[PDB]
């Protein structure tokens, strides 16, 4: 889906737009802490 995707492009602003409440918005943040500049 969009927040899927949007965590996929590194752009965490998407993350609580794009992604429900709760785990998919926790799931968004650590997707990109772990594979998106400058984290990795």
């Amino acid at each position: 889906d969009a927040c899927e995707q949007a965590a996929i492009q590194c752009v965490e602003s998407a993350c609580e737009s794009l992604c429900t409440e709760g785990e998919d918005r926790t799931g968004c943040y650590m997707y990109i802490y772990s594979n998106c500049p400058p984290y990795v």
